[PDB]
């Protein structure tokens, strides 16, 4: 099992905390993106299209005879296989709601990231904050993980997306106990913790060298 | 029964609309105006955002008993369960996947050249761009009927709506793919499509919101 992805937290974090928690057998292939002004991706660039993949795309899962792009369907993977899925009707639409609800939420951060007005952007994203994480707070409640009682995948995508905003704003989730006990749990979990001492952690740099905040 | 929610155009609610129709599904919309430039008024979405009891508010929305359901591939999902529209196989599950987020990523870009003031200047290079991707969904297809083999599935309409847009954009764009071409013949062939297209409640048109500098009409 290989994973290909940037040398960079970026969309495989997730992908990287499932393979851990699932104990799974794998190799990563971690491409070097350059610098300004060139940002040279030659590496890359030389064995996008040798791969089998149907759309060449950073990440990529190659599993046996499947190869697989774009995150959420690399971790929907993951998770099939592993029983890291809603079951119920009623789990599955929250799975589905949860999945392009963060996906929503991670693209924010990167746009106003990786724009060259990240300064004059940023109160503004600030400010508006919270009220994501209020619905993402009212929606979790007192239940251990998003979908209820059992761990899932959209958990792995949660934990990535709400850590990377406290790492942005270390005060983002302190008006929510909540939040703040979820990414604990997360963390505390065997495998994510005995990860997180490992040298393969990645956390950061959090986007590519292309960024303005986070790249490095 | 159930409720559509989305502004006056076609938009992310174009393959919900589709789908809406291709299942039979009893449904009733409801329309959000948006104002014109420059206020670009969204009050009449924004008056009852909050008392519809949705978790995360958002356009489009799917009422349907008591599901309350946002985000737009969720929503699609949710009408494809019910109506076996969905990938069965592993390996249809994950081109399912796959498919469902590279036709996202297509349509941000599309949306992305839309809004974007320098849009005049940014064209010529989509243009450039565009068949490599479409290629790839051409190769993708191939000789099948539909994206995930023999059977209809909710990324037929996902696939629909983004490719069909694009030719909207650029007539031409599909030329050098018979499959490409083909498959929308036949999207637009099926029975409860071919109809809906001939009614005068189709909506395919404006493409994009108020706001965009393309398509906004
Ligand atoms: C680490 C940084 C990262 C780079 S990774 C390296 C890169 N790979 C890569 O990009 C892979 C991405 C892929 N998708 C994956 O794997 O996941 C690489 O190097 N590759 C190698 C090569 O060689 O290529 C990074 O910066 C990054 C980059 C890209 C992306 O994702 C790309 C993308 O386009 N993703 C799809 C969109 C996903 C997220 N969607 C959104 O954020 C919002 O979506 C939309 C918003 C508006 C909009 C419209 O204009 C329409 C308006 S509708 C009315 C509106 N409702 C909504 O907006 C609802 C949206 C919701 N999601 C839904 O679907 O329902 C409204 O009025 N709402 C009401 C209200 O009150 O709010 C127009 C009609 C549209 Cl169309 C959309 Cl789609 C990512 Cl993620 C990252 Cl991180």
């Amino acid at each position: 099992m290989t994973l290909g992805y940037w040398n960079i937290r970026g969309l495989a974090h997730s992908i990287r905390l499932l393979l851990e928690y699932t104990d799974s057998s794998y190799e990563e292939k971690k491409y070097t993106m350059g610098d300004a002004p060139d940002y040279d991706r030659s590496q890359w660039l030389n064995e996008k299209f040798k791969l089998g993949l149907d759309f060449p795309n950073l990440p990529y899962l190659i599993d046996g005879t499947h190869k697989i792009t774009q995150s959420n369907a690399i971790l929907r993977y993951i998770a099939r296989k592993h029983n890291l899925c809603g079951e119920s009707e009623k789990e599955q639409i929250r799975e589905d709601i949860l999945e392009n609800q963060f996906m929503d939420s991670r693209m924010q951060l990167a746009k106003l990231c990786y724009d060259p007005d990240f300064e004059k952007l940023k109160p503004e994203y600030l400010q508006a904050l919270p009220e994501m994480l209020k619905l993402y707070s009212q929606f979790l409640g007192k239940q251990p993980w998003f979908l209820g009682d059992k761990i899932t995948f959209v958990d792995f995508i949660a934990y990535d997306v709400l850590e990377r905003n406290q790492v942005f704003e270390p005060s983002c989730l302190d008006a929510f106990p909540n939040l703040k006990d979820f990414i604990s749990r997360f963390e505390g979990l065997e495998k994510i913790s005995a990860y997180m001492k490992s040298s393969r952690f990645l956390p950061r740099p959090v986007f590519t060298k292309m960024a303005v905040w986070g790249n490095k």
